[PDB]
């Protein structure tokens, strides 16, 4: 779902970045207060793991791409504030060193994948636990819902572009497809393939982690 450079207006990029700043600021303070050095390797591993699985995507006509993220997996294991930083780091490296997702679109992409995805996933995860579902199942359901919420956010950011940024003749200045295209396109991919892959990967790793072995 990574948004490439030029898909979003500079104004949209600026708003998303200004929203993402307080988040990461708060995240940073939360982690500083309750993580000790020994916990830092786990963030970095989670970060490298999310990066790796995100590289495996499929283009979506009408949208951007579809791939898993591991956002809820990081959120259930590191806490959402630390998942935030790990996931954002992965996105930073992807954009800056690999050209995957635009640089100015970084506030947008991290808002979707490094904020919405793990916080929705974790919230859902806590809910399922309170319904007495086991951690493996709750995390997997949280994963599905989280990635789909991020897909929706992405689809809405893109879809608003032709509506808000066009020439006097009504020609799109950036992303050219509206909500009518972007939402069914992005949501269909994520409700039926990417969400499931995400759920499976989340539950699997969570399972083996709980087993501490195999
Ligand atoms: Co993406």
């Amino acid at each position: 779902m990574h948004i490439p450079e030029g898909y979003l207006s500079p104004q949209t990029c600026a708003v998303m970045g200004a929203a993402m700043v307080p988040v990461l600021t708060v995240a940073a303070k939360k982690v500083n207060k309750s993580f000790d050095k020994k916990d830092v390797p786990a963030m970095a591993i989670g970060s490298a793991f999310a990066f790796t699985i995100m590289m495996f995507n499929v283009p979506i006509p009408g949208g951007t791409t579809a791939h898993a993220i591991g956002a809820t997996l990081l959120a259930t294991t590191l806490g959402p504030w630390a998942a935030s930083i790990s996931l954002t780091l992965a996105l930073f490296i992807q954009a800056l060193l690999f050209g995957d997702g635009g640089i100015l679109a970084l506030g947008a992409n991290s808002f979707n994948m490094a904020f919405i995805a793990p916080f929705v996933g974790y919230g859902i995860y806590r809910l399922m636990l309170s319904l007495k579902l086991n951690k493996v199942l709750s995390s997997a359901i949280g994963g599905y819902v989280g990635i789909n919420a991020a897909a929706l956010a992405t689809a809405i950011e893109l879809g608003l572009q032709p509506l808000l940024f066009h020439t006097a003749n009504g020609t799109p200045l950036y992303f050219p497809y509206g909500l009518n295209v972007a939402i069914p396109a992005m949501m269909f991919a994520h409700l039926t393939v990417a969400g499931i892959v995400e759920a499976v990967i989340t539950g699997l790793v969570v399972y083996y982690l709980l087993e501490h072995h195999h």
